[PDB]
């Protein structure tokens, strides 16, 4: 035992803590100067005893050195993609469908219901709680290498929030640049004869193609996550909502507009709320992500891949 | 000019138009017995000449050689898949869902509608009228390289029967195994102390994995095209119906029970007749494969891939 390595392990408790609740909680308990304060004395004490540095710790996120270009990851488990509606009446026959194929249908049939971020889908994964790989969805079978950039995104966990993390976890999310980070981006590259984007997608896609960690750290970047993929050593809650509430419990921010819904009625009055709240969120959406809540009936429907919407084979019994 | 020359063009015409009748039209001119008088009488004037010997002619459907393995083929247009439907609300539904998603319905809603055969889905290339390359659909992406094992299946033409093919066709269609082809093949393997086969759809997936051709040819395989991949030198018809009633005219076999219906209650009528006919076939169905018959309407449709039938992206307008 020794002070510097006691003095140390202090701070980076202390700081992931406050990350956690300016970040997920919206509710930071300090002052941004006090967060900076224990911040630059972590890392000055990290420099004049570099025996005691950690990869993991809240001072690592930049990696110092540029890469190549990116390697290929393929993923253990597909990443899917969304089918699309665009009325209210093409939505009641994709709930009517549901009703007519599933064995027993539930007394309310629940929806957990989210706006639809305009993002770039990730997939990120934690090894007993470290942040050891990042990929792109690609074509949701083999996506590229983003680890270094990943790193750099603030709201993103080094280390899960848990004493009990799972032996491996892949979250799965949407990194999204909001309105008032894109503004002072364009502000400053058109002040400096560079680059400017025509929207915040554009401006995230951009920022986690760059090789250098260091331009990417300068993009303010963030996540909120929608999935999970590998899960290992834990028990997974059984509803998709709960599993959601779950990842924000152990430090992984996820979107604070998401809502249950009973049935299609209750559904397209969420659809409406979120349409009437589109120019005040403060980033960008599409529509809204409409799931089966109960991960039972999702695991029976199941998944297509690659069919089209102009043919269908019915089956005999 | 030479006398063999015009004696080998000669038998060779005469050959691909009785196998065209044999196997597509189901309706020979000639008896079985003088097919083979023509056939063995050019295979023995190709031998006595080689220089005279090509690579197409109807005695080459046999590699003498066996191969080691099978290469990768990825596929230049992916290689798709059907959802599916267990009853007639769950199609009404997949139905209701397409007269709300179009822009203009028109107002007979014609499908064409096939019998679902259980085989193997394959694609075969055929550049300026000639066989060079077939592959399984694998995952829709990738396929693995079955050329040699296509070329010895009796109905599949070795050259399209017309004078001006397409620069570059690419059919995609059914490897099945009828069911007195399955009875025979599995008489002779039990009587030769051989492994025998559950059902027909492993006899034909079992025997597009030989590879040695030689085993290959003395299986009972049969090919019906469902449609067309590539396409390249040609105007294709606006109907899927004329599409496959155009492959059938360049000596392609397409199956004998392809009916076009109006609107969903004539579809499940054809459903309800396909299904009275199973026993009576001759070869094993699954059901029913139903397409919107317009190609406008299917290019406006789309296709998915890899997404849940649990959600759905309802997306502002
Ligand atoms: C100088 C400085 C430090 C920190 C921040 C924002 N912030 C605050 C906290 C906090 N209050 O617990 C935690 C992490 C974090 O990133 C800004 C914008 C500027
Ligand atoms: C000996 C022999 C020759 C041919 C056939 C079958 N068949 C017949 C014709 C034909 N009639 O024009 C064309 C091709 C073909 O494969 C069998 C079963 C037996
Ligand atoms: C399964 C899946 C795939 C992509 C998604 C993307 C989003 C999104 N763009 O917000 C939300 C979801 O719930 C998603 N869910
Ligand atoms: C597009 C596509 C893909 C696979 C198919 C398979 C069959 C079949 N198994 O008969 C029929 C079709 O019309 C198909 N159509």
């Amino acid at each position: 035992m020794t002070n510097i390595q006691t003095q140390l392990d202090n701070l980076r408790k202390t700081l992931r803590q406050y990350e956690y609740e300016y970040h997920v909680l919206d509710n930071p308990s300090v002052p941004d100067s006090e967060y900076d304060r224990l911040f630059h004395q972590l890392k000055a004490l990290e420099l004049e005893h570099p025996e005691f540095l950690t990869s993991d710790s809240p001072t690592q996120r930049v990696g110092a050195k540029p890469l190549s270009g990116f390697s290929q990851i393929r993923h253990e488990i597909p990443m899917l993609s969304l089918d699309n509606a665009f009325s209210d009446a093409e939505f009641n026959a994709f709930v009517k469908r549901i009703e007519d194929r599933l064995i027993l249908l539930p007394k309310p049939l629940t929806f957990c219901c989210e706006p639809k971020l305009d993002g770039l889908a990730v997939s990120i994964l934690y090894v007993n709680g470290e942040l050891t790989q990042a990929a792109t969805r690609g074509d949701g079978t083999t996506g590229e290498d983003i680890t270094a950039n990943i790193r750099t995104i603030r709201n993103v966990p080094l280390q899960l929030l848990t004493d009990n993390p799972p032996a491996r976890l892949e979250v799965r999310g949407e990194v999204f640049m909001p309105h008032a980070g894109f503004e002072r981006l364009n502000k400053y590259a058109l002040e400096h004869n560079e680059k400017t984007f025509a929207n915040p997608r554009n401006a995230a896609a951009g920022s986690l193609r760059q090789l250098d960690p260091n331009i990417t750290s300068k993009r303010p970047l963030v996540l909120n996550a929608y999935g999970i993929g590998i899960a290992e050593g834990v028990d997974l809650p059984t509803t998709h909502y709960a599993r959601l509430q779950w990842l924000k419990s152990i430090g992984i921010p996820v979107n604070p507009e998401i809502r249950l819904c009973n049935g299609a009625d209750e559904v397209l009055g969420f659809y409406r709320d979120i349409q009437n709240k589109r120019s005040s969120l403060g980033y960008d959406i599409d529509g809204t992500v409409l799931k089966i809540n109960d991960i039972a009936l999702q695991n029976e429907l199941g998944f297509i891949s690659k069919a089209p919407r102009w043919a269908i084979a019915y089956k005999f019994p």
